């Protein structure tokens, strides 16, 4: 029990290195550049993924594109899916257990011609299977509870590549944000 | 005594529909109802008493195709959410005495940066009301210091009939793409 | 042009019949059963979020320490998982009856724990899962419905604790205040 | 330049796990977990930046049968929550600089009525470290100007675990309970 810090924080490092050896600079890059091209971005997380999905979220508003982050599926995610244009842009954070909703509003938006990114444990998951984007990270835990830490390092990087490609709107965000 | 809590309760509902009926202008309803079907994107914010007024027009609103963001609180996410507007989104907020200041504040960042706002309120001069470029008043009393969102309700259902009316197939395809949606991927 | 006229008479006649559906009985039930709860859940989706959220707000504002859920899934799984005989669940729903609202009565019901409903109908599926029903008429002048009768339900028994318990009211105002 | 970044991001989010690991003490986590055990509500507090962290806290916590309000905004559903605070209740709060003072309002608002408090911060001197009364410490550095949760996140990592050691019985009822609800839904 007295190593269970070590251990944990040692178990988290190996999350960022899966997560980084499995990062492709190409996959990155098409990633980061669909989030720009999309005129509106809905994350969609639940379960464990939710705080993966409310950070995410939080992180591209705070740069300046817009995006909503939906936590929980049921009729608010089907009214989001019957309501969805072309120019969207939906993220799913799905890793094991897969929780239905969320790969289901993958293969509704994937079906209605919209870009699909998926946030995931696995390059062969079922909503990496959907998604046109794939972006894959560790989860391990030292016991039952997931770790999100690789998943969060995915989106700090995200974050970083659409900081430099577009500082003036962050700068901008940045500035009112200072102001409260 | 407290046997008369139903009757009291009840008629002081109908007294707060007859009074908000009194009080809407056919103008400003379709004034209102303009502004929403013309937005690209509707934000609603209601907090406190407001927020379940908030709630119940952004379904209502969303269930007819107009894409609408809810905000039932104030702070940072406001203060972003009022960063990243634009000139064809609607903001509407949902305040009632005693007025919040973040749903207050989201009507004047949205005025201030020549976004159309609209005040769902409970008085023709109330802070919200004075700012917004829209008005709609309910009467919100209550028996006691619990105030009644019935009136505001009303006004929402109104808004709601008014643009299911204008624009049905749009609502239709919704419903249309629900039942898809439960049909292909159990949702 | 009668829009106006149509949409405000449907609210008042939803009132009157559901003012003519109130049980003096059932309210003083319901109005127990909340007051003898050590937390209050409420679970209401899609049209029903809005009264799930009325209720929650209502209810915390009276000192009575409430959750308000308005999606299923993962967070209500896990609520059913940590329910307590102490608390009461209580759900609003309506037709077309969502699956997860009335889920999560069930799962109360199946625990022990005390339930309510705040629905449409004596004989809805919610209805007859609970132990305290409450019902409400619901009709809409279009497709979309009214929650005007849930809503003064609600206003009622807001009403009904706020007599039984003014002191604890006042004190959240007074922390309100203070804070 | 821009090729850097994996590299840069990475390294980052592993020196905050360091650095966060070096600050952890294990009397502080011991005393953490005592009062998120004795506890009969927990109530999570994190916004902006840190609602996050609130979120994966609140989640983990109620997955381990340890009942748990979570808040990502403040106003009056903050405010009337602190008005309903029991002498049996933990608040926590999640608090970064800039330090929205929402959140360290309701620190201060519990700690004056007595209500045992804690914080997950990122320096021990920081406002919520200096009003609660458990404070645990985490390295919140980013490549720019959005910081990382990483260190944070593994704070909580390491008290879900410590907690899932000392009442496992509770733990695999919650996960088989939630586990038989998913497969029935």
């Amino acid at each position: 029990r007295q190593q269970l810090p070590v251990q944990v924080f040692t178990n988290d490092i190996e999350n960022l290195n899966q997560t980084l050896n499995q990062t492709q600079p190409e996959a990155i890059e098409a990633a980061v550049e669909a989030i720009c091209r999309a005129d509106h971005v809905i994350v969609v997380g639940m379960g464990f993924s939710a705080a993966v999905a409310v950070f995410l979220g939080h992180g591209l508003n705070s740069l300046g594109i817009r995006t909503t982050v939906l936590t929980e599926g049921g009729s608010t995610l089907t009214i989001t899916l019957a309501n969805l244009r072309p120019t969207d842009l939906m993220i799913g954070v799905s890793v094991w257990r897969y929780l239905r909703d969320t790969v289901a509003a993958l293969a509704g938006a994937a079906e209605r011609g919209v870009p699909t990114m998926a946030l995931t444990d696995s390059s062969v998951s079922p909503p990496a299977r959907i998604a046109d984007h794939v972006l894959v990270a560790a989860t391990r835990g030292v016991g039952h509870s997931l770790s999100p830490v690789g998943l969060i390092a995915v989106v700090n990087l995200l974050l970083a590549e659409i900081a430099v490609r577009e500082p003036e709107r962050a700068l901008a965000v940045l500035r009112e944000v200072d102001r409260l």
